[PDB]
């Protein structure tokens, strides 16, 4: 019988084994029947469906811009991702045990909601791991001793902050602002300034080449096509980094503003810590060009980029596995 982690993440899902490390790596994506609402494939699965099939499918991310999936829903995609990650050719193989990364603060009602669907899925016990501390305890730091640590995972619909010290989590923030956010403000920027209309694959595609959180200066430009709103023709604009950063700033912001109101509420000595420590960034909303100098400059302390920041969460939960006893 393996130990699973899952990072079921509002973009990409994660699976950890105990012994064997990051074993899947799929989108959170669902294949569903616009019309009867069925779950047809998830994953990798539901991308080798769309297109390839005659019924009105549609692909989905059911926790877009950070919106909780329901039931039904988590339980269909932890059934694959648990089927998936054990997948291994053999016999007398139990049902795993697991652990699922779940959101700060969750309530006693939501947290058995998540341990239900996950043993319904296969599990033959579920137990929970706050985000804010797997992504902790994958960015290797001391959530262990009396030193405060602070975390922030940006993620695509979420960025949480969190001061850890003593193996708990002392004061913590989450936000339904981050990568998707990021994506709608370029979009919006675009639709207002151009009256053009480009898709999630090309504001990514601009997040990615010249976003920037701070000093656009130096970063380039960009060739984009789009959906002229007026014509409905195809059209090709030119966009600076000025414009992009420009669209982003009140979402950097708010990722700021969190940042520093959890310090501000966080007991001065764990702040001092951070402050020598530096506070650590893990989340693929974390490679936003200059996200780290920019943090760091508004708060006057030192900001790292974990190293392999979109694993982080996905390596705590794992660890987690380790001392079980610990989570329930
Ligand atoms: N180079 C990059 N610059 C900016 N954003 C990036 C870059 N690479 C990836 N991202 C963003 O990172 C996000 C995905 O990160 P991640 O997998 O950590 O999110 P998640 O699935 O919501 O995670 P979780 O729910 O476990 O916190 C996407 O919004 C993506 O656009």
């Amino acid at each position: 019988t393996k130990d699973l982690g899952i990072d079921l993440g509002t973009a990409n899902t994660l699976v950890y084994v105990k012994g064997k490390g990051i074993v899947l790596r799929e989108p959170s994506v669902v294949a569903i029947q616009r019309d009867t609402k069925q779950i047809v494939a998830v994953g990798n699965e539901a991308k080798n469906m769309i297109g390839r099939t005659p019924g009105n499918i549609v692909a989905l991310r059911p926790m877009k811009d950070g919106v909780i999936a329901d039931y039904e829903t988590t339980a269909t995609m932890m059934k694959y991702y648990i089927r998936k990650a054990i997948k291994t050719k053999g016999l007398f193989a139990g049902k795993p045990y697991v652990m699922v990364c779940v959101p700060y603060g969750i309530t006693a009602v939501e947290e058995r909601a998540v341990i239900d669907a996950t043993r319904q899925a296969g599990a033959r016990d579920a137990y929970t791991i706050e985000e804010p501390f797997a992504a902790a305890i994958g960015a290797n730091l001391p959530v262990w001793e009396p030193t405060g640590s602070m975390v922030v995972d940006i993620g695509g619909g979420t960025t949480e902050v969190a001061v850890i010290s003593l193996g708990g989590i002392v004061t913590s923030q989450s936000i339904r602002i981050a990568g998707d956010e990021m994506d709608e403000a370029i979009i919006q920027y675009i639709r207002k300034s151009y009256n053009l209309m480009i898709g999630e694959r090309t504001a990514e595609a601009i997040k990615m080449e010249i976003g920037s959180a701070g000093n656009p200066e130096g970063i380039g430009n960009m060739e984009i096509r789009g959906r002229d709103l007026l014509t409905g023709l195809p059209k090709t604009i030119e966009i600076s980094a000025e414009e992009v950063a420009e669209a982003l700033r009140d979402t950097v912001y708010a990722i700021v503003e969190s940042v520093k109101n959890t310090l501000e509420k966080t007991p001065p000595e764990l702040a001092a810590d951070i402050m020598d420590r530096g506070i650590v960034l893990t989340g693929g909303g974390a490679l936003l060009r200059n996200l780290d100098k920019v943090i760091s400059q508004e708060t006057d302390m030192p900001v790292i980029v974990a190293e392999n920041p979109l694993d982080c969460v996905a390596i705590g939960t794992g660890k987690a596995l380790d001392h079980i006893d610990l989570f329930k």
